[PDB]
Protein backbone atom coordinates (compact mmCIF):
# COMPACT_ATOMS: atom_id res chain seq x y z
CA UNK A 1 0.00 0.00 0.00
CA UNK A 2 3.04 2.35 -0.04
CA UNK A 3 2.61 5.80 -1.21
CA UNK A 4 3.42 5.90 -5.10
CA UNK A 5 1.89 9.51 -5.31
CA UNK A 6 0.86 12.71 -3.53
CA UNK A 7 -2.25 14.28 -4.75
CA UNK A 8 -3.42 18.20 -4.72
CA UNK A 9 -6.75 19.33 -5.40
CA UNK A 10 -7.35 23.15 -7.09
CA UNK A 11 -10.18 25.10 -8.57
CA UNK A 12 -8.90 26.90 -10.95
CA UNK A 13 -6.29 28.88 -10.01
CA UNK A 14 -6.51 28.84 -6.41
CA UNK A 15 -4.83 25.39 -4.04
CA UNK A 16 -7.83 23.72 -1.85
CA UNK A 17 -8.05 22.09 1.04
CA UNK A 18 -4.77 20.11 2.15
CA UNK A 19 -2.51 17.37 0.42
CA UNK A 20 -3.74 14.09 0.04
CA UNK A 21 -0.92 10.88 0.51
CA UNK A 22 -1.14 7.33 -0.72
CA UNK A 23 -1.72 4.90 1.90
CA UNK A 24 -2.46 2.16 -0.42
CA UNK A 25 -2.27 1.34 -4.37
CA UNK A 26 -6.16 1.85 -4.77
CA UNK A 27 -7.24 5.41 -3.99
CA UNK A 28 -10.37 6.95 -4.71
CA UNK A 29 -10.53 10.90 -5.50
CA UNK A 30 -14.55 11.33 -5.00
CA UNK A 31 -16.31 14.20 -4.35
CA UNK A 32 -17.87 13.09 -0.88
CA UNK A 33 -17.30 14.24 2.38
CA UNK A 34 -15.52 11.64 4.70
CA UNK A 35 -12.78 13.45 6.73
CA UNK A 36 -10.14 10.80 7.03
CA UNK A 37 -7.82 11.45 4.87
CA UNK A 38 -5.34 8.65 5.97
CA UNK A 39 -6.25 6.12 3.80
CA UNK A 40 -8.39 4.75 0.72
CA UNK A 41 -10.00 8.10 -0.36
CA UNK A 42 -9.64 11.32 -1.06
CA UNK A 43 -13.34 13.28 -0.71
CA UNK A 44 -13.34 16.91 -2.31
CA UNK A 45 -17.14 17.27 -0.96
CA UNK A 46 -15.99 18.86 2.61
CA UNK A 47 -13.43 21.04 0.96
CA UNK A 48 -14.09 25.02 1.34
CA UNK A 49 -13.28 27.62 -0.60
CA UNK A 50 -14.32 31.10 -0.16
CA UNK A 51 -13.12 32.12 -3.84
CA UNK A 52 -15.58 29.40 -4.84
CA UNK A 53 -18.36 30.37 -7.03
CA UNK A 54 -21.67 28.64 -8.84
CA UNK A 55 -20.14 27.30 -12.05
CA UNK A 56 -17.29 25.35 -9.39
CA UNK A 57 -20.29 24.47 -6.89
CA UNK A 58 -21.94 23.19 -10.21
CA UNK A 59 -19.12 20.98 -11.38
CA UNK A 60 -18.13 19.67 -7.81
CA UNK A 61 -21.93 18.54 -7.66
CA UNK A 62 -21.08 15.95 -10.50
CA UNK A 63 -17.34 14.53 -9.41
CA UNK A 64 -19.31 11.78 -7.71
CA UNK A 65 -17.65 8.54 -7.65
CA UNK A 66 -14.73 10.42 -9.47
CA UNK A 67 -12.01 8.53 -10.26
CA UNK A 68 -9.90 5.99 -9.47
CA UNK A 69 -5.90 5.74 -9.50
CA UNK A 70 -4.52 2.47 -9.37
CA UNK A 71 -0.92 1.27 -9.28
CA UNK A 72 0.52 -1.96 -10.23
CA UNK A 73 2.84 -3.57 -12.03
CA UNK A 74 4.89 -0.46 -12.33
CA UNK A 75 2.00 1.22 -14.06
CA UNK A 76 -0.62 3.26 -13.11
CA UNK A 77 -4.08 3.30 -14.27
CA UNK A 78 -6.99 5.72 -14.08
CA UNK A 79 -10.60 4.73 -14.29
CA UNK A 80 -13.64 6.95 -14.07
CA UNK A 81 -16.35 6.04 -12.29
CA UNK A 82 -18.08 9.62 -12.29
CA UNK A 83 -21.33 9.89 -14.09
CA UNK A 84 -19.42 12.27 -16.04
CA UNK A 85 -16.04 12.46 -18.22
CA UNK A 86 -12.12 13.07 -16.73
CA UNK A 87 -9.69 14.76 -18.86
CA UNK A 88 -6.10 13.41 -18.20
CA UNK A 89 -2.79 14.95 -19.02
CA UNK A 90 0.49 12.88 -18.75
CA UNK A 91 3.35 13.01 -20.79
CA UNK A 92 4.59 9.59 -20.12
CA UNK A 93 1.29 8.39 -21.14
CA UNK A 94 1.21 10.87 -24.20
CA UNK A 95 4.91 9.97 -25.31
CA UNK A 96 3.93 5.95 -25.13
CA UNK A 97 1.14 6.79 -27.73
CA UNK A 98 3.32 9.59 -30.01
CA UNK A 99 0.76 12.51 -28.86
CA UNK A 100 1.97 15.96 -28.56
CA UNK A 101 3.44 16.30 -24.54
CA UNK A 102 0.53 19.22 -23.26
CA UNK A 103 -2.40 16.09 -24.90
CA UNK A 104 -5.31 16.42 -22.96
CA UNK A 105 -6.76 12.99 -22.99
CA UNK A 106 -10.59 12.46 -22.10
CA UNK A 107 -11.61 9.20 -20.34
CA UNK A 108 -15.40 8.61 -20.67
CA UNK A 109 -17.53 7.42 -17.44
CA UNK A 110 -16.97 3.58 -16.80
CA UNK A 111 -13.95 3.44 -18.88
CA UNK A 112 -9.97 3.42 -18.12
CA UNK A 113 -6.68 4.12 -19.17
CA UNK A 114 -3.16 3.80 -18.25
CA UNK A 115 -1.27 6.65 -17.68
CA UNK A 116 2.23 5.89 -16.52
CA UNK A 117 4.49 3.48 -17.26
CA UNK A 118 7.91 3.43 -14.82
CA UNK A 119 10.20 1.16 -17.09
CA UNK A 120 9.05 3.23 -20.42
CA UNK A 121 10.07 6.47 -17.96
CA UNK A 122 13.07 4.74 -16.36
CA UNK A 123 14.99 4.30 -19.96
CA UNK A 124 13.90 7.85 -20.95
CA UNK A 125 15.84 8.80 -17.25
CA UNK A 126 18.72 6.32 -18.69
CA UNK A 127 18.63 8.00 -22.10
CA UNK A 128 19.72 11.25 -20.95
CA UNK A 129 21.73 10.50 -17.99
CA UNK A 130 24.50 11.71 -19.64
CA UNK A 131 22.96 14.66 -21.99
CA UNK A 132 22.74 17.52 -19.89
CA UNK A 133 21.27 18.76 -16.11
CA UNK A 134 18.74 21.28 -18.35
CA UNK A 135 17.51 18.32 -20.32
CA UNK A 136 17.40 15.75 -17.27
CA UNK A 137 15.58 18.55 -14.77
CA UNK A 138 12.68 18.58 -17.43
CA UNK A 139 12.11 14.95 -16.51
CA UNK A 140 10.66 16.52 -13.75
CA UNK A 141 7.43 17.74 -15.61
CA UNK A 142 6.75 13.81 -16.60
CA UNK A 143 6.21 12.86 -12.97
CA UNK A 144 3.31 14.54 -12.55
CA UNK A 145 -0.33 14.28 -14.19
CA UNK A 146 -3.08 16.94 -13.87
CA UNK A 147 -6.67 16.07 -14.79
CA UNK A 148 -10.02 17.81 -14.26
CA UNK A 149 -13.36 16.64 -13.33
CA UNK A 150 -16.03 17.20 -15.95
CA UNK A 151 -14.50 20.18 -17.77
CA UNK A 152 -12.22 19.12 -20.44
CA UNK A 153 -9.46 22.19 -21.89
CA UNK A 154 -7.19 22.37 -24.78
CA UNK A 155 -7.60 21.63 -28.49
CA UNK A 156 -11.50 21.36 -29.44
CA UNK A 157 -12.27 23.41 -25.86
CA UNK A 158 -12.83 27.32 -25.05
CA UNK A 159 -10.44 26.50 -21.79
CA UNK A 160 -7.04 26.05 -22.61
CA UNK A 161 -5.06 25.68 -19.71
CA UNK A 162 -6.15 23.78 -16.78
CA UNK A 163 -6.25 26.67 -14.18
CA UNK A 164 -9.70 27.30 -15.90
CA UNK A 165 -11.70 23.94 -14.83
CA UNK A 166 -13.59 24.60 -11.88
CA UNK A 167 -12.27 21.15 -10.33
CA UNK A 168 -9.04 19.68 -11.19
CA UNK A 169 -6.02 17.83 -9.14
CA UNK A 170 -2.38 17.32 -9.80
CA UNK A 171 -0.77 13.77 -9.00
CA UNK A 172 2.89 13.59 -8.05
CA UNK A 173 4.43 10.37 -8.65
CA UNK A 174 7.21 9.55 -5.56
CA UNK A 175 8.86 6.25 -7.46
CA UNK A 176 9.77 8.49 -10.45
CA UNK A 177 11.13 11.57 -8.52
CA UNK A 178 12.70 9.75 -6.46
CA UNK A 179 14.82 7.80 -9.03
CA UNK A 180 14.76 11.30 -11.14
CA UNK A 181 16.52 12.57 -7.91
CA UNK A 182 19.25 10.00 -7.53
CA UNK A 183 20.49 11.09 -10.91
CA UNK A 184 20.01 14.88 -10.91
CA UNK A 185 22.15 14.86 -7.79
CA UNK A 186 24.93 14.61 -10.28
CA UNK A 187 25.16 18.57 -11.15
CA UNK A 188 27.74 21.01 -10.56
CA UNK A 189 25.94 23.04 -13.30
CA UNK A 190 28.38 26.97 -12.72
CA UNK A 191 26.40 27.36 -16.48
CA UNK A 192 24.25 30.47 -17.23
CA UNK A 193 25.41 32.03 -13.38
CA UNK A 194 23.54 34.80 -12.94
CA UNK A 195 22.79 37.69 -11.06
CA UNK A 196 22.59 38.59 -7.32
CA UNK A 197 21.31 41.17 -7.97
CA UNK A 198 19.21 42.26 -10.77
CA UNK B 1 -10.24 10.57 15.16
CA UNK B 2 -10.35 14.08 15.31
CA UNK B 3 -14.00 15.47 16.43
CA UNK B 4 -12.73 18.27 13.70
CA UNK B 5 -10.29 20.57 12.20
CA UNK B 6 -10.27 23.97 12.04
CA UNK B 7 -8.26 26.73 9.59
CA UNK B 8 -7.21 30.36 9.67
CA UNK B 9 -7.88 33.23 7.97
CA UNK B 10 -6.62 36.58 7.57
CA UNK B 11 -9.41 38.67 5.29
CA UNK B 12 -9.44 36.72 2.49
CA UNK B 13 -5.91 34.74 2.80
CA UNK B 14 -5.52 31.40 4.37
CA UNK B 15 -2.31 31.20 7.32
CA UNK B 16 -0.67 28.55 8.61
CA UNK B 17 -1.49 24.54 8.27
CA UNK B 18 -5.40 23.25 9.20
CA UNK B 19 -5.49 22.42 12.86
CA UNK B 20 -6.66 18.59 14.00
CA UNK B 21 -8.46 18.35 17.20
CA UNK B 22 -6.87 15.14 19.29
CA UNK B 23 -9.37 16.11 22.85
CA UNK B 24 -12.89 16.99 23.58
CA UNK B 25 -11.35 20.83 24.51
CA UNK B 26 -9.52 22.73 22.35
CA UNK B 27 -8.06 26.18 22.48
CA UNK B 28 -7.55 28.59 19.45
CA UNK B 29 -5.39 30.94 21.07
CA UNK B 30 -3.15 34.10 19.38
CA UNK B 31 -0.04 32.93 21.70
CA UNK B 32 3.04 30.99 20.54
CA UNK B 33 3.27 27.43 21.51
CA UNK B 34 4.59 25.47 18.02
CA UNK B 35 3.00 21.91 18.84
CA UNK B 36 0.16 21.32 17.13
CA UNK B 37 -0.16 17.97 18.10
CA UNK B 38 -2.28 18.76 21.20
CA UNK B 39 -4.50 20.76 22.55
CA UNK B 40 -4.31 24.28 21.41
CA UNK B 41 -4.29 25.85 18.20
CA UNK B 42 -1.89 29.07 18.59
CA UNK B 43 -1.91 31.83 16.25
CA UNK B 44 0.23 34.12 17.44
CA UNK B 45 3.16 32.65 15.83
CA UNK B 46 1.73 32.38 12.35
CA UNK B 47 3.13 34.70 9.65
CA UNK B 48 1.49 36.25 6.44
CA UNK B 49 3.05 38.13 4.04
CA UNK B 50 0.06 40.16 3.25
CA UNK B 51 -0.30 40.83 6.97
CA UNK B 52 -1.27 45.03 7.34
CA UNK B 53 -1.32 47.14 10.79
CA UNK B 54 -5.05 46.54 11.30
CA UNK B 55 -4.95 42.70 11.35
CA UNK B 56 -1.77 42.83 13.13
CA UNK B 57 -3.97 45.02 15.20
CA UNK B 58 -6.76 42.86 15.56
CA UNK B 59 -4.05 39.81 16.37
CA UNK B 60 -3.13 41.36 19.91
CA UNK B 61 -6.71 41.38 20.93
CA UNK B 62 -7.48 37.28 20.19
CA UNK B 63 -5.78 36.78 23.52
CA UNK B 64 -7.18 33.64 25.32
CA UNK B 65 -9.54 33.46 22.18
CA UNK B 66 -11.97 30.50 21.94
CA UNK B 67 -12.63 27.22 23.73
CA UNK B 68 -14.05 24.79 21.66
CA UNK B 69 -16.07 21.97 23.81
CA UNK B 70 -17.54 18.62 22.77
CA UNK B 71 -19.56 16.85 24.74
CA UNK B 72 -22.64 14.49 24.39
CA UNK B 73 -22.66 14.64 21.13
CA UNK B 74 -23.23 18.77 21.39
CA UNK B 75 -20.09 21.39 20.67
CA UNK B 76 -19.79 24.27 22.57
CA UNK B 77 -17.85 27.95 22.15
CA UNK B 78 -16.70 29.78 25.10
CA UNK B 79 -15.61 33.20 24.61
CA UNK B 80 -11.96 33.59 26.70
CA UNK B 81 -10.64 36.41 25.16
CA UNK B 82 -11.07 39.93 25.92
CA UNK B 83 -12.91 40.62 22.79
CA UNK B 84 -16.09 39.35 21.98
CA UNK B 85 -16.45 36.78 19.37
CA UNK B 86 -18.88 35.86 16.64
CA UNK B 87 -20.18 32.98 14.89
CA UNK B 88 -21.93 31.72 12.40
CA UNK B 89 -23.48 28.44 12.48
CA UNK B 90 -26.29 27.05 10.06
CA UNK B 91 -26.96 24.47 12.58
CA UNK B 92 -27.44 26.79 15.87
CA UNK B 93 -29.12 29.50 13.50
CA UNK B 94 -31.53 26.37 12.68
CA UNK B 95 -32.46 25.60 16.68
CA UNK B 96 -32.93 29.52 17.60
CA UNK B 97 -35.00 30.19 14.35
CA UNK B 98 -32.62 32.82 13.33
CA UNK B 99 -31.74 33.36 9.32
CA UNK B 100 -28.87 30.95 8.29
CA UNK B 101 -26.54 33.35 7.62
CA UNK B 102 -26.98 35.13 11.08
CA UNK B 103 -23.99 35.89 13.10
CA UNK B 104 -24.17 35.30 16.31
CA UNK B 105 -21.80 37.81 18.92
CA UNK B 106 -20.78 35.79 22.10
CA UNK B 107 -19.13 37.89 24.59
CA UNK B 108 -15.99 37.83 26.96
CA UNK B 109 -16.93 34.99 29.60
CA UNK B 110 -19.77 34.11 27.70
CA UNK B 111 -21.18 30.57 26.22
CA UNK B 112 -23.37 29.31 22.78
CA UNK B 113 -24.12 25.67 21.88
CA UNK B 114 -23.15 25.91 17.81
CA UNK B 115 -24.08 22.33 17.04
CA UNK B 116 -26.71 19.72 18.24
CA UNK B 117 -25.70 16.32 16.75
CA UNK B 118 -29.51 15.07 17.80
CA UNK B 119 -30.88 17.67 15.07
CA UNK B 120 -28.26 17.15 12.40
CA UNK B 121 -29.06 13.61 12.17
CA UNK B 122 -32.69 14.20 12.44
CA UNK B 123 -32.40 16.77 9.60
CA UNK B 124 -30.61 14.51 7.72
CA UNK B 125 -33.04 11.58 8.09
CA UNK B 126 -35.93 14.11 6.67
CA UNK B 127 -33.26 14.08 3.71
CA UNK B 128 -33.12 11.25 2.45
CA UNK B 129 -35.88 10.69 -0.47
CA UNK B 130 -35.86 14.21 -0.44
CA UNK B 131 -33.62 14.37 -3.26
CA UNK B 132 -29.62 14.70 -3.80
CA UNK B 133 -29.83 18.33 -4.44
CA UNK B 134 -31.03 18.76 -1.03
CA UNK B 135 -28.69 16.20 1.00
CA UNK B 136 -25.77 17.87 -0.43
CA UNK B 137 -26.90 20.79 0.95
CA UNK B 138 -25.95 19.68 4.64
CA UNK B 139 -22.67 19.52 3.84
CA UNK B 140 -23.13 23.37 4.74
CA UNK B 141 -24.12 21.96 7.88
CA UNK B 142 -20.88 20.80 8.42
CA UNK B 143 -18.31 23.55 8.99
CA UNK B 144 -18.75 26.96 10.83
CA UNK B 145 -17.22 30.11 11.22
CA UNK B 146 -16.12 32.50 13.36
CA UNK B 147 -14.08 35.81 13.78
CA UNK B 148 -12.15 37.50 16.64
CA UNK B 149 -12.98 41.10 17.72
CA UNK B 150 -14.36 42.15 14.32
CA UNK B 151 -18.19 40.93 13.18
CA UNK B 152 -19.39 40.44 10.02
CA UNK B 153 -22.15 39.90 8.07
CA UNK B 154 -25.89 41.71 9.74
CA UNK B 155 -25.48 43.71 12.14
CA UNK B 156 -22.76 45.04 10.62
CA UNK B 157 -22.41 46.02 7.45
CA UNK B 158 -24.15 42.69 5.75
CA UNK B 159 -20.24 42.07 4.64
CA UNK B 160 -18.73 38.67 4.53
CA UNK B 161 -16.45 36.91 6.88
CA UNK B 162 -13.45 37.81 4.72
CA UNK B 163 -13.64 40.99 5.25
CA UNK B 164 -12.48 40.41 9.02
CA UNK B 165 -9.17 40.71 9.63
CA UNK B 166 -9.21 37.26 11.66
CA UNK B 167 -11.05 34.47 11.45
CA UNK B 168 -11.27 30.63 11.46
CA UNK B 169 -13.84 27.67 9.94
CA UNK B 170 -14.31 24.94 11.54
CA UNK B 171 -14.97 21.09 9.94
CA UNK B 172 -16.83 18.97 12.09
CA UNK B 173 -15.81 15.24 11.78
CA UNK B 174 -18.69 13.36 12.99
CA UNK B 175 -21.78 15.07 10.84
CA UNK B 176 -19.30 14.97 8.35
CA UNK B 177 -18.72 11.26 7.84
CA UNK B 178 -22.21 10.44 8.93
CA UNK B 179 -23.69 12.65 5.96
CA UNK B 180 -20.59 10.52 3.64
CA UNK B 181 -22.98 7.65 4.43
CA UNK B 182 -25.81 9.00 3.11
CA UNK B 183 -24.39 11.11 0.20
CA UNK B 184 -23.12 8.09 -1.27
CA UNK B 185 -27.01 6.77 -1.47
CA UNK B 186 -25.62 8.07 -5.26
CA UNK B 187 -27.71 10.50 -7.67
CA UNK B 188 -27.42 14.32 -8.96
CA UNK B 189 -29.08 13.36 -12.67
CA UNK B 190 -29.74 16.99 -13.71
CA UNK B 191 -28.88 18.28 -16.96
CA UNK B 192 -25.52 16.36 -17.01
CA UNK B 193 -23.19 19.23 -17.05
CA UNK B 194 -21.96 20.21 -20.35
CA UNK B 195 -17.76 19.67 -20.28
CA UNK B 196 -17.26 22.49 -22.40
CA UNK B 197 -19.71 25.46 -20.98
CA UNK C 1 13.82 16.47 17.29
CA UNK C 2 10.64 18.85 15.94
CA UNK C 3 13.48 21.84 16.20
CA UNK C 4 12.15 23.89 13.53
CA UNK C 5 9.51 23.80 10.22
CA UNK C 6 10.08 25.49 7.15
CA UNK C 7 7.89 27.19 4.68
CA UNK C 8 8.57 27.98 0.92
CA UNK C 9 7.76 30.79 -0.93
CA UNK C 10 8.39 31.86 -4.70
CA UNK C 11 7.84 35.81 -4.21
CA UNK C 12 4.50 36.51 -2.48
CA UNK C 13 3.33 33.28 -2.72
CA UNK C 14 3.35 30.29 -0.84
CA UNK C 15 4.76 26.84 -2.31
CA UNK C 16 4.37 23.35 -1.27
CA UNK C 17 3.34 21.93 2.53
CA UNK C 18 4.89 22.87 5.39
CA UNK C 19 8.58 20.48 6.63
CA UNK C 20 8.93 19.41 10.03
CA UNK C 21 12.32 18.86 10.80
CA UNK C 22 12.99 15.17 12.28
CA UNK C 23 16.48 15.51 13.17
CA UNK C 24 19.51 17.51 14.02
CA UNK C 25 20.75 17.69 10.04
CA UNK C 26 18.56 18.99 7.36
CA UNK C 27 19.34 19.69 3.99
CA UNK C 28 17.14 22.11 1.81
CA UNK C 29 17.85 21.43 -1.88
CA UNK C 30 16.59 22.13 -5.30
CA UNK C 31 16.52 18.39 -5.86
CA UNK C 32 13.47 15.87 -6.11
CA UNK C 33 13.00 13.39 -3.50
CA UNK C 34 8.69 13.21 -2.40
CA UNK C 35 9.74 12.33 0.93
CA UNK C 36 9.15 15.08 3.49
CA UNK C 37 9.48 12.67 6.09
CA UNK C 38 12.81 12.87 7.12
CA UNK C 39 16.50 14.79 6.21
CA UNK C 40 15.78 16.42 3.31
CA UNK C 41 13.23 19.72 1.72
CA UNK C 42 13.65 19.18 -1.79
CA UNK C 43 12.24 22.37 -3.97
CA UNK C 44 12.47 21.12 -7.00
CA UNK C 45 9.34 18.96 -7.64
CA UNK C 46 7.27 21.49 -5.77
CA UNK C 47 4.66 23.26 -8.57
CA UNK C 48 3.31 26.78 -8.65
CA UNK C 49 0.59 28.06 -11.01
CA UNK C 50 1.69 31.34 -10.76
CA UNK C 51 5.71 30.66 -11.76
CA UNK C 52 7.34 32.53 -14.32
CA UNK C 53 10.81 32.62 -16.11
CA UNK C 54 12.84 34.25 -14.03
CA UNK C 55 11.89 32.65 -11.02
CA UNK C 56 12.12 28.83 -12.91
CA UNK C 57 15.85 30.39 -13.40
CA UNK C 58 16.56 31.13 -9.64
CA UNK C 59 14.76 27.42 -8.87
CA UNK C 60 17.36 26.24 -11.61
CA UNK C 61 20.29 27.62 -9.21
CA UNK C 62 19.29 26.09 -6.10
CA UNK C 63 21.06 22.87 -6.45
CA UNK C 64 22.39 21.23 -2.86
CA UNK C 65 21.32 24.25 -1.62
CA UNK C 66 21.52 25.54 2.12
CA UNK C 67 22.43 22.86 4.89
CA UNK C 68 20.72 24.32 8.70
CA UNK C 69 22.71 22.50 11.66
CA UNK C 70 20.76 22.51 14.78
CA UNK C 71 23.88 21.51 17.45
CA UNK C 72 25.41 22.40 21.15
CA UNK C 73 21.44 25.03 21.17
CA UNK C 74 22.88 27.12 18.03
CA UNK C 75 21.76 26.67 14.69
CA UNK C 76 24.01 26.88 11.68
CA UNK C 77 23.76 27.57 7.75
CA UNK C 78 25.92 26.20 5.43
CA UNK C 79 25.65 27.11 1.85
CA UNK C 80 26.04 23.91 -0.04
CA UNK C 81 24.58 25.74 -3.61
CA UNK C 82 27.00 26.97 -6.00
CA UNK C 83 25.18 30.40 -5.45
CA UNK C 84 25.19 32.52 -2.45
CA UNK C 85 22.55 32.12 -0.17
CA UNK C 86 20.87 35.33 2.00
CA UNK C 87 20.08 35.39 5.98
CA UNK C 88 18.01 37.66 7.26
CA UNK C 89 18.18 36.44 11.94
CA UNK C 90 17.58 39.17 14.47
CA UNK C 91 19.22 37.01 16.76
CA UNK C 92 22.28 36.45 15.09
CA UNK C 93 22.11 40.23 14.55
CA UNK C 94 21.89 41.21 17.79
CA UNK C 95 24.62 39.06 18.69
CA UNK C 96 26.69 40.96 16.02
CA UNK C 97 25.34 44.08 16.54
CA UNK C 98 24.01 45.16 12.99
CA UNK C 99 20.90 46.33 12.50
CA UNK C 100 17.50 44.38 12.86
CA UNK C 101 16.71 43.56 9.40
CA UNK C 102 20.50 43.21 7.79
CA UNK C 103 20.54 40.68 5.77
CA UNK C 104 23.64 38.73 6.03
CA UNK C 105 25.09 36.97 2.36
CA UNK C 106 26.49 33.37 3.10
CA UNK C 107 28.76 32.61 0.13
CA UNK C 108 28.92 29.40 -1.38
CA UNK C 109 30.59 27.19 0.65
CA UNK C 110 30.93 28.92 3.55
CA UNK C 111 29.06 28.53 6.87
CA UNK C 112 27.55 31.11 9.33
CA UNK C 113 25.74 30.70 12.77
CA UNK C 114 22.50 31.92 12.63
CA UNK C 115 20.74 31.31 15.97
CA UNK C 116 21.85 30.78 19.62
CA UNK C 117 18.87 30.13 21.85
CA UNK C 118 21.09 30.35 24.90
CA UNK C 119 21.98 34.32 23.91
CA UNK C 120 17.92 34.44 23.16
CA UNK C 121 16.79 32.53 26.93
CA UNK C 122 18.95 35.46 28.16
CA UNK C 123 16.89 38.14 25.83
CA UNK C 124 13.55 36.47 26.75
CA UNK C 125 14.51 36.76 30.83
CA UNK C 126 15.92 40.55 30.01
CA UNK C 127 12.11 40.99 29.38
CA UNK C 128 10.32 38.66 31.61
CA UNK C 129 9.33 42.15 33.10
CA UNK C 130 9.17 45.36 30.95
CA UNK C 131 6.03 45.08 29.01
CA UNK C 132 3.76 42.57 27.08
CA UNK C 133 4.40 44.77 23.85
CA UNK C 134 8.49 44.03 24.00
CA UNK C 135 7.66 40.57 25.31
CA UNK C 136 5.65 39.55 22.34
CA UNK C 137 8.07 41.30 19.75
CA UNK C 138 10.45 38.37 20.77
CA UNK C 139 8.49 36.57 18.76
CA UNK C 140 9.89 37.90 15.46
CA UNK C 141 13.52 36.33 16.60
CA UNK C 142 12.11 33.37 16.25
CA UNK C 143 11.21 32.93 12.67
CA UNK C 144 13.94 33.24 10.22
CA UNK C 145 14.08 33.94 6.26
CA UNK C 146 16.53 33.31 3.81
CA UNK C 147 16.49 33.26 -0.20
CA UNK C 148 18.45 31.47 -2.79
CA UNK C 149 20.88 33.21 -5.37
CA UNK C 150 18.98 37.26 -4.66
CA UNK C 151 20.09 39.24 -2.51
CA UNK C 152 17.79 41.56 -0.80
CA UNK C 153 17.57 44.74 1.62
CA UNK C 154 20.00 47.14 1.76
CA UNK C 155 22.82 46.56 -0.25
CA UNK C 156 20.87 45.47 -2.64
CA UNK C 157 17.60 46.98 -5.42
CA UNK C 158 15.28 44.54 -3.79
CA UNK C 159 14.34 45.37 -0.67
CA UNK C 160 11.12 43.02 0.07
CA UNK C 161 12.15 39.44 0.31
CA UNK C 162 8.68 38.78 -1.53
CA UNK C 163 10.71 40.46 -4.24
CA UNK C 164 13.10 37.18 -4.06
CA UNK C 165 11.86 34.23 -6.57
CA UNK C 166 13.04 31.97 -3.68
CA UNK C 167 13.11 32.60 -0.26
CA UNK C 168 11.83 30.09 3.39
CA UNK C 169 10.77 31.02 6.50
CA UNK C 170 12.26 29.36 9.17
CA UNK C 171 10.57 29.09 12.67
CA UNK C 172 12.34 27.54 15.73
CA UNK C 173 9.98 25.43 18.19
CA UNK C 174 11.87 25.51 20.97
CA UNK C 175 12.45 29.02 21.35
CA UNK C 176 8.79 29.68 20.42
CA UNK C 177 7.64 27.09 23.19
CA UNK C 178 9.97 29.24 25.58
CA UNK C 179 8.43 32.16 24.99
CA UNK C 180 4.89 30.97 25.49
CA UNK C 181 5.59 29.75 28.56
CA UNK C 182 6.38 33.57 29.47
CA UNK C 183 3.73 35.19 27.29
CA UNK C 184 0.44 33.22 28.94
CA UNK C 185 2.11 33.68 32.32
CA UNK C 186 2.50 37.33 31.72
CA UNK C 187 -1.23 36.76 29.78
CA UNK C 188 -2.86 40.28 28.73
CA UNK C 189 -6.28 38.69 29.96
CA UNK C 190 -7.78 36.79 32.35
CA UNK C 191 -10.23 34.14 32.83
CA UNK C 192 -8.81 30.75 34.85
CA UNK C 193 -10.95 28.22 33.78
CA UNK C 194 -13.97 26.83 31.73
CA UNK C 195 -17.27 27.91 32.63
CA UNK C 196 -18.55 25.01 30.97
CA UNK C 197 -16.49 22.36 30.69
Amino acid sequence: PKHWCSIVYYELNNRVGEAFHASSTSVLVDGFTDPSNNKNRFCLGLLSNVNRNSTIENTRRHIGKGVHLYYVGGEVYAECLSDSSIFVQSRNCNYHHGFHPTTVCKIPSGCSLKIFNNQEFAQLLAQSVNHGFETVYELTKMCTIRMSFVKGWGAEYHRQDVTSTPCWIEIHLHGPLQWLDKVLTQMGSPHNPISSVS
